[PDB]
């Protein structure tokens, strides 16, 4: 009653999508996909909340590989929303023929390596074993959901909403309504909740960053450029560190005139976009202090000029570094104007307790709501694989290995882990996603068809690999300021969580030619167990 298998595929976002078909059709294996969702889509199945959008722009969040499907693709505007993502899925999804090789409904609770038969058992929460030669993780940097738990939660009355597990089809139209979290998935829900609502209590610890999306209708002729130009845009973008499609900088900060910086920056924000702002607009915004500064400083003026009341406007102003990931809105810091809509202050004015009724601050103020909704975010990168049973070879827990900081060799393999691996694991690519979860796929389709091919019974890094690839992201962490940014990206936003690096940030360039070279070189670093 155990199924033998060639292949197990856990997600079914971006990364379990692209890599069933790849091994399935590219490598000619039996292959099972698993998700807890419903159905595919990943992120865009999960986060259902109003306003979710991309801030990729349109023609780039989405697949390169098929040329086709690239011309016959469309859009409204310029970003795109969560629903139009979530059809785009579903259609490379039926396009090729990948629904009949997923479990939906169904979350892989255990994958224990079986030295003896070198096979991977996996076990369903519904109890069913699989056992497999291959194991790709394809299971989300930000899917495992952070939901702190506030003094007196499980008091309240009304009704509590993860925005990260927003229920198909809820409004809040005409509830008095909380949300918690200003990052970027908070932002969205407060501009979008906010005219719909009959009242909007914002708890806010730290103000952010955030420019305008920019994002505008598309006519046929807009469409057409682009789609007439697609093969140079894609080079572009896999030739660039970000791969969000403008031309990155590398012009000094300081090294201009006040005047001109002033313009480079207007001109960013009126074109819209949240990481041009910050890369399209001078090169060492994100490297060099007085740079960031300046940057950081341009965006708090423009918000003490939208927000009119000066109360408002100080528990709104963003401070520090501006190194936390890169944000733009549709109209955010604008919300704080509205008569429905009111600021709290929780770094100077803490939650004291939930009750029955609402959210008590220690002033001893009652905000009187009936829903409360979390845009808290994610245990990002490593969160989920350490909420599965998952062991390698001699039983080793994954937070064990893990038991620091959690690594990798190339984003994608970890010792002691052999044929197991990894799409956007620890210490990958901070970039336009998509681009680099095909880099991956291919890479790991490429090394499992090599594997197969050979008499390969066992694949795995050396430990020398990953720790030289630990220090190789350290060093290049180290000259950037997102360190000291306080944030998820290095993994500091839960309490209980140990902080460290959690991306290679050398760009994609860079980190495709890392890949290429590994692979051309006969998999350099990594020990191979023949038949
Ligand atoms: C609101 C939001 C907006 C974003 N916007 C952008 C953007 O504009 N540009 C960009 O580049 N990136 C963006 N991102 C990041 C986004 O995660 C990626 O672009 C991409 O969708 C990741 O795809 P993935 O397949 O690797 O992971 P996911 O889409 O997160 O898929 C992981 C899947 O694995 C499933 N899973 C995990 N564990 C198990 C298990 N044990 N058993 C069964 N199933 C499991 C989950 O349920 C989930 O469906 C955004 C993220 C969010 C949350
Ligand atoms: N990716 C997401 O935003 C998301 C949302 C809900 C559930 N899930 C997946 O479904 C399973 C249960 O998650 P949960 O957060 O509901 O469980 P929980 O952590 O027990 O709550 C996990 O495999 C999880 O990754 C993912
Ligand atoms: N492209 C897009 O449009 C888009 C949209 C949504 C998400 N995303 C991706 O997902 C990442 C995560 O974004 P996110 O906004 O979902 O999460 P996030 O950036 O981690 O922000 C979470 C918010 O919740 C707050 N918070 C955490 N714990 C809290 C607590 N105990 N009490 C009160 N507040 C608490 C945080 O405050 P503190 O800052 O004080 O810690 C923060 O403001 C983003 O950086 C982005 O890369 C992208």
């Amino acid at each position: 009653t155990t199924h033998t298998v060639d292949a197990v595929v856990i997600g079914a976002g971006f990364g379990g999508i692209y890599a069933v078909h790849k091994l399935h059709h590219e490598l000619g294996l039996t292959t099972v996909g698993f998700d807890k969702a419903d159905g595919p889509g990943g992120t865009w199945y999960w986060n259902r909340y109003p306003g979710a959008l991309s801030d990729t722009e349109s023609h780039l969040y989405r697949f390169s590989f098929d040329r086709d499907l690239l011309q016959e693709s469309t859009w409204k505007t310029t970003y795109i929303t969560q629903p139009e993502i979530l059809e785009y899925l579903e259609d490379v999804v039926d396009r090729f023929d990948l629904r009949r090789h997923f479990k939906f409904g169904t979350e892989v609770t255990s994958a224990l390596y079986l030295d003896d038969e070198n096979l991977w058992e996996v076990t369903t929460d519904h109890g069913e074993v699989y056992r497999a030669k291959y194991v790709v993780n394809a299971v989300g940097l930000l899917s495992a959901i952070n939901f702190p738990n506030l003094p007196g939660l499980d008091t309240f009355e009304g009704e509590t909403i993860h925005t990260a597990a927003w229920p198909e089809g809820k409004s809040l139209a005409g509830r008095r309504v909380g949300v918690i979290g200003t990052g970027s998935t908070g932002q969205q829900v407060i501009t979008s909740l906010a005219p719909e609502v009959e009242h909007l209590t914002v708890f806010v610890r730290t103000p952010q960053y955030s420019v305008p999306v920019g994002n505008r209708p598309v006519n046929p002729e807009q469409i057409a450029e682009i789609k007439a130009d697609y093969d140079r845009i894609w080079e572009r973008a896999k030739n660039s560190a970000v791969a969000f499609g403008f031309e990155e900088s590398t012009l000094p900060a300081m090294s201009v005139s006040e005047e001109e910086r002033n313009r480079i920056f207007q001109e960013a924000w009126d074109h819209g976009g949240g990481f041009r702002f910050m890369f399209g607009t001078f090169g060492d915004i994100a490297t060099d202090e007085a740079a960031n500064e300046a940057a950081a400083s341009f965006i708090r003026a423009k918000v003490a000029e939208i927000i009119e009341d000066p109360e408002t406007a100080r528990k709104l102003m963003p401070k520090g570094l501006f190194a936390k990931r890169p944000l733009c809105d549709s109209g955010y810091y604008e919300v704080y104007n509205r008569p429905n809509v009111e600021a709290v202050a929780i770094k100077e004015n803490p939650i004291r307790e939930v009750t029955a009724k609402g959210v008590v601050t220690e002033d001893g103020v009652l905000h009187e709501l009936d829903v409360l909704v979390f845009a808290t975010g994610f245990d990002a990168v490593d969160g989920n694989y350490r909420r599965i049973e998952i062991r390698g070879r001699d039983g080793l827990h994954i937070n064990d290995h893990w038991d620091g900081q959690p690594t990798s060799y190339l984003g994608v393999s970890t010792a002691n882990f052999p044929n197991w691996f990894m799409v956007l694991g620890p210490n990958g690519p901070f970039t336009n996603l998509p681009p680099s979860i095909e880099t991956q796929v291919e890479w790991i389709s490429d090394t499992i068809g090599y594997a197969e091919r050979n008499g390969v019974r066992a694949i795995e890094p050396t430990p020398e690999a990953e720790a030289e690839w630990t220090e190789t992201c350290t060093e290049i962490a180290n000259a950037t300021l997102f360190t000291k940014g306080d944030s998820w990206i290095f993994g500091a936003n839960i309490p209980g969580k140990k902080p460290s690096v959690l991306f290679y940030l050398g760009g994609l360039r860079n980190y495709r030619a890392v890949m290429a070279e590994v692979a051309a070189d006969g998999y350099r670093g990594f020990e191979v167990k023949s038949a």
